[PDB]
């Protein structure tokens, strides 16, 4: 009744959690998760790339199976989709110039050029927010645009979620004089409650088997060692 192939759709822009290495071979916290929890399952997956906002659709219209893309648990997306268990949590965080006075604030960002990636939570939010009220939110095909962007000195501040900003961007060469502008910004209802497994709806079986695989994962502490390659810190949150 499981594929014997599961298509994982992802989008390889956001490390470190899901990137390309030198050679195009797909790396990082979400494609480790996926190959061990596919492993368990006993399934063959096959990861296709895509922009993220072609994923959801994708998975809709049957062109992949699954979404592993630092995919957030929200109200919003759960009217469309089906989520796995929490994989790990995903807080949002404004980037900008080291030394710059930005604060994820209408009053800061009003005439401001700021990055989101199409598609995102993040573009959610800050197409209510500030876009409405005369921040020049920008919406972007993928995350590394931004960040060159950025660089380029075309963009003010970029929002993004808070883990993927900061090893994939701020810890690395490009990022150096870069930093945080302001703390998380939390809101419950935009940014959902951790990234899971995107499923559609009616492949409760898939769901159940992915479920399964993660908590066995976690449990034998799978999760901690791959957690490790590229965190000293809880990334799954509570
Ligand atoms: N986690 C956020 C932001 C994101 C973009 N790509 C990966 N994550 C979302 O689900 O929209």
């Amino acid at each position: 009744a499981l594929p014997q192939t599961v298509r994982i759709g992802t989008d390889t822009t956001y490390a470190p959690f899901s990137s390309k290495d030198a050679k195009g071979e797909f790396i990082g916290f979400d494609i480790d998760l996926g190959n061990e929890m596919c492993k368990r399952m006993q399934v063959k997956c096959t990861w296709v790339a895509s922009d993220f906002d072609a994923l959801i659709p994708s998975l809709k219209a049957k062109k992949i199976d699954a979404i592993i893309s630092s995919l957030s648990i929200t109200d919003k997306a759960q009217q469309e989709i089906a989520f796995s268990d929490k994989l790990y949590a995903a807080d949002s965080r404004l980037i900008a110039a080291k030394g710059s006075p930005i604060q994820p604030t209408l009053e800061s960002l009003k005439g401001k050029h700021v990055g989101v990636l199409q598609g995102s939570t993040q573009e959610a939010y800050a197409n209510d927010n500030w876009r409405t009220k005369g921040v020049d939110v920008v919406a972007y095909a993928n995350q590394d645009l931004i960040y060159s962007d950025l660089t380029a000195g075309r963009l003010d501040a970029a929002l993004q979620d808070e883990v993927a900003a900061s090893e994939g961007f701020l810890k690395q060469p490009a990022g150096k004089e870069y930093a945080f502008a302001g703390p998380s910004v939390k809101d419950k209802k935009y940014f959902g409650d951790g990234t899971g497994v995107g499923l559609r709806k009616d492949d409760t079986e898939l769901k159940a088997a992915f479920d399964k695989a993660l908590t066995e994962l976690r449990q034998d502490g799978t999760y901690d060692k791959m957690a490790k390659k590229y965190f000293d810190f809880n990334v799954y949150g509570d």
